[PDB]
């Protein structure tokens, strides 16, 4: 059985423009040359995101009617470049004429006839303004770089947008406005038009009032324009228009293309314009959102609640003793980002896994998106989640339920409960509760949907599945076979998946009495439009399930007879416990809140980190699949080193070293770690150090110098194929270090910036910057890394170890000689020669608004590179110029923004949106600040810093922080600034907490792993070494009397902290009152902790596993 692909049947063409529509006239793909103008493709059930709304004002009501798309009930005529919608709203007759002209200009001509006292129109248009691949890859990201400029033309507001992130080499542009009627108000983001309330009501919030007339630069690029209100008695006519320019290299300064628009306006197609058949929804109602639960209901279903978050006495969220996090409906309506979750199947934690099964879900009834087996991009069954507000609500697995006459799509539940093993949705129905559960099987490549009516009441359902079977929906045909209640799905030949995973298939077990169709069953006349929407109609049932299996290599297994959530929950609980070494903080009296939060969060962060590693994708950042080179060296390796998963790390390192590129002998920016030969051979300048650092850390932690003699291949730059000319990892290392020697600016050991450093938004804007910039952070990391490498290699190759020492000394010397002035480490040096040198991100750069950088300041402490006095200074700089209530910032002022053109840094100066790194509080870098504080023993700052970025009860800790999902990592914290200009002007609000701040992209980050390492290794102070344990806590008096349960070398022990500032020594460890012998650790900033031998430590733990740690902070 072959499922055909959706093709938009309405195809408008003119010149270099192809605009396609679904049968009801919903935007599908609007292409001008190589630029996609819309942000979202319409789908056959919801239609598209754009519309034109007629509003009617009366004495006792406001009404609002969409005029286009499947939801208008318009009849439709088409020609080759023209679309004509016709219908009535109340007693107003309308016609809307869409004209696609030859000039990369389009019109919506509106004509209204009838009698009414007061009406207006709202124009609504989602805009991508990138290549097709850019749009599909990540709409949110693309929108962040689309800068809007607002002008008054002859007919009120006109919206001009420039895409600042290069598309090919082009910077595309849009203009939108009105003709023959004044646009009296405008908005530029989806959150302004639809609002958060949409996620419940399914009605765009702006429809009830006036547009705000503010440009909000956020992630839903969405233009709206509101006409002046008018009377009708007879006929009135007017237009909206758009203009696309594929390349607008200048910044936007005024309204352009006035004469071209006037010309285009006069354009009409000669041909006939003929009726087309419009399929119409049959017995499909509006979506169904649950009613909200009251306190009695919450109490009944969740009698045991922890860490309750309340606002205005409404319960928003809480955690449970079962390690779940529960979200109530009201919270979702306040959070800009949608609550969500990623399921992932367990794997053998001694090896880099393959074929891991993953699924994503969200609270507003996206039960299962991006079902994948192995590769998260290509080995996929269900389409990705897109957007933020669930306008387009088709993705992945969706559920309709019949209520009265009508099937209604489930959206927002009363409550949403996440566990590491699954998600559960509770919908309140009339005198019933429907429980939906989507969950991972333990030891099996499966996700399971279960639906249960609590009162055993029977309902009718349609479960839809937007199939991919391949990377994307609507690309390729799909093989579908059925045997009884088992479907098997596999990719057809053209699909890339087919080439590298030829045996890949999915299977679905469906309910015994169900009927199978495509979208045909939704329409009055049974017309298939989207043949790859797999629909399962299930009649008069009080429960059912659908079980989804994935087989990347075709190892098909039979379905179990019963699929039990509770058993998986228990198994995943133990799996995660073991992953974190049975981490548990306890105390006899009330545990401190900080410890209570750590116990709550640590397995969530473990889960996040484990996804980042094994099934790499995020919520917003859905497109991943690859390992990032620096990424895998940080979150995953640091997590695994911290918890003793040394075999896994060894394997990760061998896999990583195999991906070093032949010839250049650096690493790609990122690479697939499966059979897809795909990588990005161009890299940032910092990337070469990470694998060097990580291997040194592994060697130091395990003593496993054998990893250096392993024979490991390389990859070719263009093809990403094995070179089949392996060498020892030692020789890999040598070749990588040669590249580093070649980075020296002549006459120095200053490392050239090259492709950039850690901050992916600070890529050099030209080749002079690439050659003559020096990042002080990079310099520091290079020193750190070469010293670590020196030590790891000292026993194996004396001569190379000696050379590494020299190099490190030279780099160190250059760092102190060039990059420090007046006690301040410069962010950057620009050096043409000894005679022409200048600082950036240093107080000496008086022309600049930017005078301090965080990164060099932390790294130089972490590396023990900064002498005690310099380090001390670094901290004072942070305190005075970088520290904010939401954490430490990356620089003391934003990067330049002047309409989107880059002068020094690329994406930092192009981002229209205040978010991500541009927010200047990127959490990962804050976590490094924590590491530096721990290095210095500054326990009160370190623990306060730890809590500032902890999502559990964040709003109580950081009063200007806006609430966000509490059981997932947030990557950034950004001021609620609508544009870069306001951001620059009122930046100081961030220091004082006089602006609100909101959370960034979730889950996918090295942050969760490196946070874990901060908690356990740096602060609680339990670290593993070659047949030794290091105890070096940096704790506050608040942890006095608190105990950590932790499994060490396979033995569970209990570390009880005693914080005694009156002791004559720094640290003392006891078991059964016997003092444990050991050596003191090296630390230039403070007294170090203690190194105890493994044999000694274990011998003590066998007789008494309660270790008492006496420390003086
Ligand atoms: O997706 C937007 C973000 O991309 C980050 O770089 C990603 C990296 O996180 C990922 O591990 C690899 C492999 O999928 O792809 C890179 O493009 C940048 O650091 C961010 O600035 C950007 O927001
Ligand atoms: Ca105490």
């Amino acid at each position: 059985g072959i499922l055909k692909t959706l093709s938009a049947p309405i195809i408008l063409e003119n010149s270099n423009s192809t605009f396609t529509f679904l049968p009801g006239g919903d935007n599908f793909e609007w292409i001008h040359e190589s630029i996609m103008i819309n942000a979202f493709q319409g789908n056959t059930l919801d239609g598209s995101t754009n519309n034109l709304y007629l509003r009617i004002y009366k004495d006792n009501s406001l009404a609002f009617y969409p005029l286009i798309g499947m939801n208008s009930k318009s009849t439709i005529k088409s020609g080759t470049s023209t679309l004509i919608f016709e219908g009535t709203a109340e007693d107003i007759s309308y016609t809307v004429t869409f004209r696609l002209t030859p000039y990369g200009i389009w019109f919506w001509d509106i004509s209204l006839s009838g009698n009414c006292n007061k009406a207006d129109i709202i124009y609504s248009q989602d805009i991508g303004v990138g290549t097709k691949g850019s749009v599909n890859s990540n709409e949110l990201y693309l929108a962040q770089y689309l800068g809007h400029s607002i002008f008054q033309g002859d007919y009120g507001y006109v919206i001009c947008s420039r895409q600042n992130m290069a598309q090919g080499d082009l910077f595309p542009y849009l203009q939108q406005g009105s003709l023959g009627i004044r646009s009296i108000a405008y908005s530029t983001d989806g959150t302004q038009f639809f609002g958060l309330s949409y996620k419940k009501t399914n009605i765009p919030e702006a429809l009830y009032g006036d547009l705000p007339s503010k440009n909000k630069q956020y992630e839903l690029a969405h233009t709206a324009l509101q006409t002046e209100a008018f009377s009708l008695s007879g006929t009135k006519q007017f237009s909206f228009y758009g203009i696309c320019k594929t390349n607008h290299p200048e910044v936007i300064r005024e309204i352009e293309y006035i004469q071209e628009l006037e010309k285009a306006y006069a354009y009409h197609e000669s041909g006939e314009i003929l009726p087309v058949n419009v399929p119409t929804l049959q017995n499909i109602g509006a979506p169904y959102a649950s009613s909200r639960w009251d306190a009695k209901q919450v109490e009944h279903y969740f009698p045991k609640r922890l860490l309750e978050e309340k606002e205005e006495e409404a319960l928003l969220s809480f955690f449970t003793p079962e390690k779940s996090h529960v979200v109530l409906q009201d919270k979702e309506l306040t959070t800009e980002r949608p609550h969500g979750h990623i399921l992932m199947t367990n794997f053998d934690v001694t090896k880099v896994p393959q074929g891991v099964v993953s699924s994503t879900n969200y609270m507003y009834g996206a039960f299962n998106c991006q079902f994948v087996v192995g590769n998260t991009t290509y080995n996929k069954l269900l389409s990705n989640h897109r957007g933020l507000l669930n306008i387009q609500k088709d993705s992945g697995q969706r559920i309709f339920i019949k209520i009265g006459d009508c099937y209604r799509q489930l959206t927002l539940p009363a409550a949403y409960e996440m566990n590491v093993a699954g998600s559960t949705w509770y919908y309140q129905l009339d005198e019933d509760v429907l429980i939906i559960t989507s969950f991972a099987m333990y030891n099996r490549p499966e996700i399971v949907l279960k639906v249960q009516s609590l009162g055993h009441k029977k309902y009718d359902f349609i479960v839809t599945h937007q199939l991919t079977v391949g990377p994307n929906e609507y690309e390729n045909e799909i093989k579908l076979t059925r045997e009884g209640n088992i479907l098997q799905l596999s990719p057809t030949d053209p699909v890339v998946t087919n080439h590298f995973y030829p045996e890949l298939s999915f299977r679905m077990r469906i309910p015994e009495d169900c009927t199978l169709s495509d979208d045909s069953i939704f329409f009055h006349n049974n017309t298939t439009i989207n043949p790859s929407l797999l629909s399962i109609e299930i009649l008069q049932k009080s429960s059912f399930d659908i079980v989804m299996q994935g087989f990347d290599t075709g190892n098909v297994i039979p379905f179990l007879d019963q699929y039990d959530y509770k058993e998986q929950l228990e198994a995943y609980r133990i799996y995660y416990d073991q992953l974190v070494c049975n981490f548990k903080l306890s105390a006899p009296d009330k545990i401190p809140l900080s410890a209570e939060k750590l116990n709550a969060i640590i397995h969530w962060y473990a889960h996040d980190a484990l996804i980042h590693f094994a099934s790499p994708h995020g919520l917003e950042q859905s497109g991943g699949a690859a390992w990032g080179t620096r990424d895998v060296c940080q979150g995953p390796i640091e997590f695994f080193l911290t918890t003793g998963h040394f075999d896994l790390v060894r394997h990760i390192l061998i896999t990583l070293y195999s991906h070093q590129i032949e010839g250049g002998f650096e690493w790609p920016q990122w690479f697939m770690f499966d059979h897809y030969p795909i990588h990005q051979e161009d890299c940032h300048g910092d990337v070469v150090f990470w694998p060097l650092k990580a291997i040194s850390d592994y060697i130091q932690a395990t003593g496993d110098t054998s990893i250096l003699n392993e024979l490991v291949d390389y990859r070719t730059a263009k093809d990403a194929l094995p070179t089949n000319q392996p060498e020892t990892i030692l020789i890999h290392i040598k070749r990588a270090v040669t590249t580093i020697k070649n980075r020296y600016l002549s006459g120095t050991a200053l490392i050239s910036y090259a492709g950039g450093d850690w901050d992916d938004t600070l890529q050099p804007a030209n080749s002079e910057l690439k050659e003559n910039l020096v990042s002080a952070w990079t310099q520091a990391l290079a020193e750190q890394t070469l010293e670590l490498l020196c030590s790891a290699i000292k026993g194996i190759d004396h001569d190379f170890s000696k050379e590494l020492s020299h190099m490190a000394n030279d780099i160190r010397t250059s760092f102190y000689q060039y990059l420090i002035k007046d006690g301040v480490i410069a962010g950057f040096l620009y050096r043409e020669s000894e005679e022409h040198m200048k600082y950036m991100l240093h107080p000496d750069d008086t022309e600049s608004s930017i005078h301090y950088r965080l990164l060099p300041l932390t790294r130089s402490i972490i590396a023990q590179l900064a002498d005690f006095k310099l380090a001390t200074r670094n901290l004072e700089i942070i305190d005075e110029h970088l520290a904010c209530p939401d954490g430490v910032r990356l620089m003391d002022h934003p990067a330049s923004y002047s309409g989107g053109i880059s002068k020094i840094f690329l994406r930092a100066e192009q981002a229209a949106n205040v978010g991500r790194e541009i927010s200047l509080q990127y959490v990962h870098a804050h976590i490094r600040y924590i590491e530096a504080l721990a290095t210095m023993g500054l326990s009160k700052k370190a623990w306060d810093a730890l809590m500032r970025i902890n999502p559990i009860l964040l709003t109580d800790y950081v009063p200007n922080a806006l609430t966000r999902q509490s059981n997932v990592y947030f990557s950034s914290s950004e001021g609620c600034f609508d544009d870069r200009y306001e951001y620059a002007k009122n930046f100081d609000k961030l220091r004082t907490g006089d602006i609100n701040v909101k959370g960034g992209w979730r889950l996918y980050s090295s942050g969760p792993g490196i946070y874990i390492r901060r908690i356990i290794a740096d602060l609680l102070g339990i670290r593993f070494g070659h047949n030794v344990i290091h105890i070096d806590p940096v704790v506050t008096k608040e942890l006095d009397g608190v105990t950590l349960q932790f499994t060490c070398f396979g033995k569970t022990v209990f570390f009880t902290y005693h914080v005694d500032d009156t002791m004559d020594k720094h640290i003392c460890v006891k078991s059964n009152n016997n003092i444990l012998p050991g050596d003191n650790l090296n630390n230039i900033y403070r007294d170090g902790g203690i190194q105890i031998a493994k044999d000694v430590f274990l011998s003590a733990a066998m007789s008494d596993n309660n270790f008492h740690i006496y420390v003086k902070n």
